[PDB]
């Protein structure tokens, strides 16, 4: 259902002011940018073109063109829900995102909560692995969807990254279409892992580690000295402090996998020679021997 949430722009003072009203009773709301591409392709993000934006209280993307708006337009009207502690910002990977909220907009979000984070600290508790995986596996080993990929036109341009892409107005449709697809997959994955009981790890452990980022990233200026030692990873230090020891197969004892992922159990199942059933051998195989039924 969230999938199907059509998007709006918002490019008008009135626009933007309905939008903000729609926001501000939200539980939840799932961010995400389009920036300019630069010609370095650095680690900052080029000049905000878009903020997209999906909430929970109203099925709808607002795609909010700060480009047309200026941002001294969009921040003046979004800085309180934004600074809104209670409102939950949903974030995948939200480091270069909030460096461009600080940098270029003047805000920091507060009550952030990232879902690559979020999966990563599970991967931690239970596996003892801090990689960061991507949307596209995330939402596949969470929600068991498969991602439609954006327009791969759109996606060459951005790869190329010799000309701003995302400068154009009017914005051609698959470039909306494309700029409103992630905010759906977050907001449909803070289902998953908000609110689970199924999920090993407590909610308000990942606010506390996602605080940090937006700590160590939300300074008025560009970040030098990364939080993680490579840009895939999560910081194990912070990891140990807010989620906890990381985990093991307890079958085995090794890092890495569970044990409904090992390997050496399922091998190390007695498999009936006779009739090839996982559970028995054939000395006690009725099938074998039925002097046994
Ligand atoms: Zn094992
Ligand atoms: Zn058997």
């Amino acid at each position: 259902m969230i999938l199907k949430y059509p998007y709006r722009v918002v490019d008008t003072h009135e626009k933007l002011k309905e939008a903000v009203t729609s926001l501000q009773g939200a539980r939840s709301i799932a961010l995400d940018i389009e920036a300019f591409c630069t010609t370095d392709q650095a680690k900052q993000l080029g000049r905000i073109s878009l903020v997209q934006a999906c909430s929970d209280a109203k099925p709808v993307v607002f795609l909010f063109d700060v480009l047309t708006l200026t941002p001294d337009v969009f921040v003046k009207d979004m800085q309180s829900l934004l600074s809104d502690r209670e409102i939950r910002k949903l974030f995948f990977d939200c480091r270069r995102d909030v460096e461009a909220l600080s940098c270029q907009l003047g805000v920091k979000p507060e009550g952030v909560l990232d879902l690559q984070v979020f999966f990563t600290a599970i991967q931690w508790k239970l596996r003892s692995v801090n990689r960061r995986s991507g949307m596209g596996y995330v939402l596949k080993s969470v929600a068991g969807l498969t991602r439609q990929e954006g327009d791969s036109a759109v996606q060459t341009a951005m790869t190329l990254g010799n000309r701003p892409v995302w400068d154009i107005r009017p914005l051609p449709d698959h470039f909306l279409e494309y700029a409103a697809g992630d905010v759906r997959h977050i907001l449909l994955l803070s289902n998953y892992l908000v609110g689970n009981k199924d999920v090993p790890v407590d909610v308000v452990a990942v606010e506390r580690l996602t605080a940090q980022y937006v700590e160590h990233y939300a300074v008025g200026k560009p970040v030098i000295t990364e939080a993680d030692a490579t840009p895939a990873e999560v910081n194990r230090a912070w990891l140990e402090r807010y989620i906890g020891p990381g985990g093991g197969c307890h079958f085995c004892g090794a890092k890495g996998h569970t044990e409904a992922e090992c390997f050496k159990k399922q091998n190390g199942k007695a498999k009936c020679s006779f009739c090839g059933e996982v559970g028995h051998t054939a000395r006690n195989c009725f099938k074998k021997h039925p002097q046994l039924l």
